[PDB]
């Protein structure tokens, strides 16, 4: 009944028919994409938050194309390029007659009326942004949007009249961690920081030959490379500029507040969960009940690292964080050999025996390696330099200040079935594109 | 006849069959919820619950919402947040006509009574709190419920005429040991002190990576690290704050008196214990029959464990205690191991061989085999330091006081077929949030 | 004919019905009770006594419940709390006109009758205590009652006509032994002094985790760790509190003499004996036939281990006995190794790969290792150290006094087939709880 443009042999299909058992995820495969499983994973998102909400009701589409948004019999009001806005029109042209249980004939109207008065909020279709949009509705989708403030675009949505909203995109969590580059290997998606696109081994890089003879001049002293807002996506060819800080702000608590000239308190779960790519799911309610804590929880199916990494960007040796994805059998069986000591060596031909058919993409089977490693290590450092119970070593210095040793901590290994937890802010107070031959374009195909 | 939305290749449903053999559980899996196996308990619970009470009891639902309580035949007074009000009353709009053999008719008439006038104690539902509510009933149920004074609501109960009560929740021993982490590993569940929420390798905690050069400074001496009344749950992603003392207050002793203006003899009896989820039934009788021991009982039907463990909290290294349950085959396993010293990494390679599917979570592997280890040295220990019988060797210090040495104990090991004890209070005498706009959504849809 | 709520793979159903030869014993599980064998083992001794005794006969059923005497054909005078005589009320409501072959109408009135006045003395019912009761019986039944001295409770049964009482529960054996803590494993019942129940490595037991830097305190030298009155039982997760001297009372000579006002000869008989659970037979005869050697002799059909462990309790390392009940079966493969001097280890080893599904409990296993080892050695030092025979090696004292030398004992190992003797006193001649908001509720039901 749900139908995958995904490979019959794909071992993706495995995680996401366990990502939603409720449909009959069936590998139909028609296109090439080599970002095939972020699509399918979106698809079945978009069935699943349809199946969720009551058919009498008013979805708010935000930054996406109708286009994809035409063959439902739910109310999607999208609103947000003008390649998808074509693409729109070109379906609702070749579709006019063929079907009508879609409300095609009032879509196109719609449509006329937006290209007629650029400012008509016509229920199907708007060209305002979020917040310029005044459309009421009562659900919200944010479909692979990231380029928005999280608690600016939900205020915006609730004052509306949204209750509920649905947002699908990659894992919030490998940026509250604040890794410089990382992988959803799953998805094929590799995303960096500006500054290591230049880098050797990592998964979003470009570097050149160079035999090391010069040593180049900068004008600037770095003497710090630590991440930027500025980074790069790369969900199979396809490239997306993201900021961090927007990123972040959707890295939202279990309960937050918005506090404005209407007052709501917001829940985030998160409902679906595969691999580095999640669906949450956001209840809005008018009021200020309860309390906020500020922690947003991820909960890891699989393992998630965060590891240390020297590699070398446009030459220069440098060590920065890169996050990753390790599947939970992965982790699993490298529970034992992590008692002890291993090098990265010994760590990485072990991850290739347990890789054989690939569990993992083998291109992040080093680094995890020397990530394992070093945890390795560490935890051992840990059991050799057992402290006291309930004690601490502070020393104090030449004032009322107390100091403590910071050990060196080169991996983040949150292993399956645990939780990583972060504090984020969980109060919020602080809250015309269209052009003359697009419009004639659009008019020639209705 | 029970269904529970779990996999149908779930280790955990033997276990779950094995906690309710009354009924028949069938694994029907329609989400792929992260923790599905404490929603399956709790369903289990509520079910096994309404079995056991006379179909004309009249039942306070504390801390919940009637928006999991309409589809049933027993009268649920529901007293307690917005979403879940909203989530109800949808409920009942979507179903008022289609069934009527569950008085939706007098439900919506009563919510819309509270509505009218928010004091109301209409017999199905109430706005106020379990201390505010004054609907009687005879039976009291508390899912999930652990944000509440035991013996203060329990009290409350009673003298509305509540002779029955069940409470479904984690189980409370690890905070009777005072441990600053824990696990439920059956249930994906971890908790922590907010103290050690900055740890990096408990189940609930987020570091970052650092190389240890500089030594953070802090306004404060802490030299202590023991366990504050605020500690985190995380229930899969589901975050939860929790108080020490509240959680405390519900390890009731078997028998304990509740004196006020009427007095009660109250018995709590564990009736239902899977893997770190217990249903507790407690029979409320007026007077002040019998004697009270203060002593409230744990039976290990599996291992518990407090070890005291080595991590980095914020970069520092600390040691504090954390709880863990270890399935019974695997500690029926390391019985004979346990006979000689054995390494932790010795110990945690015989454990991963022991564990493969996994009996086991593997991310609380390592510390389990700390644990092991040291409760293995310890009892050697014991074993090498013999006493005499019915003799101690308490020393003269200048005075009429008398002391002895206290041995290292960094393992509390509770084998499965064992019982925990605790001396707890068993004698005590010591006993308007709605809004406008939320009036207005709930009278929208009715 | 006769069903246990037990798992239908229980090995404890083989030694049920071992126990039980003339039932049919068909395991039924209905409850997770976690100490369902403990129930399982009373129900059939309830129904062993009803099938030895004449049907008409009159029952005084010693401080139990009526809640569990109803449902049978035989008068049940039940002299004994409160929500026990709720379920009671209960029950006779809700089958007053469904089944009426019980005598339910008279119960009822019965009960009635004793609301209306609590002196009354009803045939079928009294809230009188077993001493203040009067209404004449020829059958007493003491199920699980061990706070009752039972020479002035069995002359006090006597003097109302009782030729014949039964006593169902844990054998007393190991408290005329003076075991400090103990188990009774098959049933998942450990008791403990309540000095030790600060331990660390016995059944029944909390201790914390310490570092054993500060010395503790106290202002009472302690120099002695004996036993005191006061145990406590945890017979799964039921606690209850006991005094030593109230259960060796039952552990009663083979024939002994109740003189007073009238006097009786009296036979204690232990007619079912199951791995710790046992139902005696006390035959009472008017006059003083006989003489009385105060002998009472347990026998073993299982091994009984009394040893010497070394535990820690609130941190100070002491030694004191520990009582244990071995298969048989352990004990007969134990015979072979103990010929020579085994370590705890080896033993425990060895005991561990006799346990392989579990025999016994293995948290009983390493100290019945200890138990087992230091058993051989003492046998050892008893062929090493042979002496003459029909000779003793008293010496003198400068005075008319003669001293021996004692050895160490720190093991007593009953094996299987043995029987322990104690010198018991065989000679005895030193022989209002209502309230009216608990009869209100009673009435409130009838
Ligand atoms: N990081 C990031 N990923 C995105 C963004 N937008 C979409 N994606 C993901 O990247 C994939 C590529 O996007 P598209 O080229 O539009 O593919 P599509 O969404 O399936 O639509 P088509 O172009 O018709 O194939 C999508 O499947 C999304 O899952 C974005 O803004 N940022
Ligand atoms: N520690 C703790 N756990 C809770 C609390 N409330 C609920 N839980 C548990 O955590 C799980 C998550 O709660 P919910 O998100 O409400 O899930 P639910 O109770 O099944 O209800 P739904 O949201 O409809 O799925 C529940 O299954 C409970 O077993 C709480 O207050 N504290
Ligand atoms: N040591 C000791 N054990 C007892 C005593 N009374 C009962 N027991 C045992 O402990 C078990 C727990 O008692 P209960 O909770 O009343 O269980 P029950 O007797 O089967 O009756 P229910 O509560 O309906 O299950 C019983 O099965 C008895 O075998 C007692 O006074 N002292
Ligand atoms: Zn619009
Ligand atoms: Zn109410
Ligand atoms: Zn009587």
């Amino acid at each position: 009944p749900v139908y995958v443009d995904i490979d019959a042999d794909s071992a993706f299909l495995k995680a996401l028919q366990r990502a939603y058992p409720m449909f009959e995820v069936e590998p139909r495969q028609v296109t090439p994409n080599d970002h095939a499983n972020a699509r399918a994973f979106s698809h079945l998102a978009i069935k699943l938050i349809e199946q969720e909400i009551d058919p009498d009701s008013t979805i708010l589409d935000i930054g996406s194309a109708p286009a994809r948004r035409m063959m439902s019999d739910r109310k999607y009001h999208c609103v947000c390029d003008p390649e998808r806005l074509a693409n729109y029109a070109r379906k609702l042209a070749s579709a006019a007659g063929k079907v009508l249980d879609r409300n095609i004939s009032g879509k196109i109207g719609d449509l006329q009326a937006v290209m007629a008065v650029p400012d008509t909020e016509t229920p199907t279709f708007c060209l305002h942004t979020d917040v310029s949009c005044r459309q009421r509705a009562d659900v919200a989708i944010y479909q692979d949007v990231y380029a928005v403030h999280a608690p600016t675009s939900l205020y915006h949505q609730a004052i509306k009249g949204v209750r509920l909203a649905y947002w699908v995109g990659f894992d919030t969590t490998p940026f509250m961690y604040n890794a410089m580059a990382g992988a959803y290997p799953s998805y094929s998606t590799n995303w960096a920081d500006e500054q290591v696109l230049k880098a050797k081994n990592i998964g979003l890089c470009s570097t050149d030959l160079t035999e090391g003879r010069r040593g180049k001049l900068s004008i600037m002293r770095g003497k710090k490379l630590e991440p930027c807002d500025r980074v790069l996506f790369s969900v199979g060819s396809t490239l997306y500029p993201e900021s961090r800080k927007l990123l972040k702000s959707w890295h939202l608590p279990s309960v937050f507040h918005l506090k404005g000239k209407l007052s709501f308190t917001c829940r985030c779960d998160t409902v679906v969960s595969c691999e580095g790519y999640v669906v949450k799911r956001i209840t809005m309610s008018p009021g200020l009940y309860g309390k906020t804590t500020g922690y947003a929880v991820t909960h890891h199916a699989d393992g998630f690292l965060m590891c240390k990494t020297t590699d070398t960007v446009d030459g220069e040796r440098v060590s920065f964080s890169v996050c990753t994805y390790v599947p939970a059998t992965i982790c699993d069986q490298m529970t034992g050999i992590l008692a002890t000591e291993v090098t990265p060596e010994d760590a990485q031909k072990l991850l290739v025996g347990l890789n054989q058919t690939n569990t993992m993409k083998n291109y992040m089977i080093p680094v995890v390696a020397q990530a394992f490693s070093k945890w390795a290590k560490e935890c051992r450092k840990d059991m050799e330099d057992e402290k006291l119970l309930g004690v601490r070593e502070r020393t104090l210095t030449c004032c009322c200040l107390w100091a403590f040793k910071k050990q060196k901590t080169h991996t983040v290994y949150k292993r399956p079935d645990t939780q990583s937890i972060q504090k984020v802010q969980a109060e919020f107070d602080s809250f015309s594109g269209l052009s003359i031959p697009l419009r004639t374009r659009i008019k020639w195909l209705l």
